[PDB]
């Protein structure tokens, strides 16, 4: 039994850095079509990242990015069942503002909203607007995030905070209304510090899938996350990020993957710096027939600590359709759906 989410393309061209990949801008209407089709095929959740600066090149890769809370507020208004997660770049928003935005999208969605809390680590995204705290941030960022989430938990739990720390001073800070359901916090910590944060404050932790057609290769990461969760006694499972490149046959899927690699936008790859390829930021990739991808996702579901997968596709509109019509019906870990 495994949850499935869609990582919505809030940035241009999704997760392929290639002149041979589909070229598209992130629009509301594209993300609306993607999330409504994901909801139709019983995807459990939709998440958007936040990406405040791109990598340029021929494809202007991630030069064009919408903002995560406003995108997800719009998507909440045109959905009814799928869970909706926005990402907070915690250097860019005061916690009381995130608290109130989360209560707002709770109201829009009827209790289907959560927040992905990130420290940020790419200095230029912050330096460009004069808000990088300096190179001490690399080591202290989970101290900062710990204070941030304490403020969030106070406001969502009681409506008020008197929290006083190194980074925040709350003087009877108020945020009402409080969310109608317990607010879900998710984290994407890979480091020991990040997983220790997730074990204390997250409902679940996102990690990277690893390799091409080695679906269980992330297992050591999920094991580290289970060990971190033992230290708090909390049930904090792993949701694993993969790109799915599926077709009618293994050969046809491999032909598309190779076509994408052949178009690699090397100027964009420069800025960013059977093996994984920089063409999708060395993402965990599942490349095969619909049946091969279903088998490989059933293998993810068997890894200790894995509770779900977060999916990108080479083509989201056709990828979600073929996932729902051809892959998901063969998955033992989705036999619970209608
Ligand atoms: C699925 C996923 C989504 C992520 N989304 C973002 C994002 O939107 N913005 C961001 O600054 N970092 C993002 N990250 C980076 C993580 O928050 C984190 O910094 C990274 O996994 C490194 O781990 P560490 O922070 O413990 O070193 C993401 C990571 C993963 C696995």
């Amino acid at each position: 039994m495994m949850k499935i989410g869609v990582f919505v393309p809030i940035g241009n061209n999704g997760w392929l850095i290639s002149t041979h990949a589909p070229q598209y801008m992130p629009t509301f209407e594209l993300n609306k079509a993607i999330v409504q089709k994901a909801e139709h095929y019983h995807f459990d959740f939709a998440l958007s990242m936040i990406k405040l600066r791109g990598f340029g090149g021929k494809t202007e890769f991630w030069d064009h990015n919408l903002e995560s809370f406003t995108l997800m507020a719009g998507l909440a208004a045109v959905t009814s069942r799928i869970q909706i997660y926005a990402t907070a770049a915690t250097l860019t928003l005061p916690p009381a503002i995130v608290a109130r935005m989360a209560a707002t999208i709770d109201s829009i969605s009827g209790g289907r909203f959560g927040v992905n809390l990130v420290t940020g680590w790419q200095k230029p995204e912050y330096e460009q607007m004069g808000i990088w705290p300096g190179d001490d941030y690399f080591s202290r960022r989970y101290d900062y995030l710990t204070e941030y989430v304490q403020v969030l938990r106070d406001l969502w739990g009681t409506g008020k905070s008197d929290f006083k720390g190194d980074f925040f001073t709350m003087n009877d800070c108020r945020v009402s209304p409080q969310p109608s359901v317990p607010m879900k916090v998710i984290c994407a910590g890979q480091s020991d510090a990040g997983m220790a944060f997730s074990a204390r404050y997250a409902d679940f932790n996102f990690c990277f899938g690893k390799g091409v057609n080695t679906p269980t290769a992330f297992a050591p990461t999920a094991a580290r996350m289970k060990q971190a969760a033992e230290q708090t006694g909390r049930d904090v499972g792993s949701y694993v990020l993969f790109m799915v490149i599926a077709d009618e046959t293994d050969d046809a899927a491999r032909a598309k993957w190779e076509h994408y690699k052949a178009g690699a936008d090397e100027e964009a790859l420069s800025w960013l710096t059977d093996p994984t390829s920089a063409v999708n930021i060395n993402m965990g990739t599942l490349v095969g027939s619909y049946a091969s991808v279903a088998r490989m996702l059933d293998e993810v579901a068997s890894v200790p600590g894995a509770e779900g997968v977060l999916l990108t596709f080479d083509d989201f509109l056709s990828g979600i359709e073929t996932f729902g019509e051809r892959i998901q019906p063969l998955m033992q870990c989705r036999a619970h759906l209608p």
